[PDB]
């Protein structure tokens, strides 16, 4: 019912993504700087973590979706989100 | 009923903050490399996510407290906890 | 009853450690650039958060397991996970 919420950011000015997971559904929110607004990421989950990396100047973002007791891992590396190669047995 | 936590942490000492949100209230334990302690961040809600960057010598915290379905966005940079500029549609 | 995660990263292969709770249970998957595997951090909670921090080589992981309002902190410095001296008065 109550929203919960994922955040990751890189570099120094920053950039920031929110991630809310709100009725079954994942969005994104975005900061580069100057401001805020909607990100391309859309997937369903009720829950939420998230994590990103830097390879240079380049951005690596990996987002973990669940429903019920299944996560799926989506991945952004500068082109669009797939899916992610994660499996757990939950 | 049960808590939820978040955490980030910096440098190499390292400094950490684990923000915990329990029964509507969110608060803040620091560990500079030596004991932990009470922090100066006391917000209201029922889940948090945080992220966090350094500019140099510089920390900059960003705390996404919720409530409901409304996020708000809490901004530590050096000198006191401050409101954001984060909206959300949820 | 649906499991809650969280991920923490390192470098730039990268290292990647997504801790989920589960039915009271926290577990551990790792990725260290080809295939997803079983980590060894097994610990009760029914919340989790993380943050890691790297001293040159050397990554060290704190997760925070929540059960109720208690949160304890674990610790992997390289040889093992063992317990912290992290306490809040929830
Ligand atoms: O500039 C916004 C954007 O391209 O940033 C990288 C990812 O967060 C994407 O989902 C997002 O749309
Ligand atoms: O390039 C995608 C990928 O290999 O990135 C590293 C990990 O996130 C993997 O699960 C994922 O499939
Ligand atoms: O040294 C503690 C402190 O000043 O560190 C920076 C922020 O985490 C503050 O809320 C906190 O009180
Ligand atoms: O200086 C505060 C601020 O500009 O920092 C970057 C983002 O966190 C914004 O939402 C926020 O208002
Ligand atoms: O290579 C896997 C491993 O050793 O990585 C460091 C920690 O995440 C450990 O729990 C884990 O078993
Ligand atoms: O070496 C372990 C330790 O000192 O690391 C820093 C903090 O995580 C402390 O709570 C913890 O006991």
């Amino acid at each position: 019912s109550s929203v919960q919420t994922a955040a990751t950011s890189w570099g120094t000015v920053p950039s920031i993504r929110v991630y809310t997971a709100n009725n079954g559904k994942i969005t994104e929110r975005c900061w580069d700087g100057k401001g805020w607004y909607t990100g391309a990421f859309n997937e369903p989950g009720d829950n939420v973590s998230v994590t990103s990396w830097l390879v240079g100047s380049a951005i690596h973002i990996r987002v973990y979706a669940s429903t019920g007791t299944t996560t799926t891992e989506w991945c952004w590396d500068g082109n669009g989100w797939t899916k992610g190669a994660y499996t757990a047995t939950n």
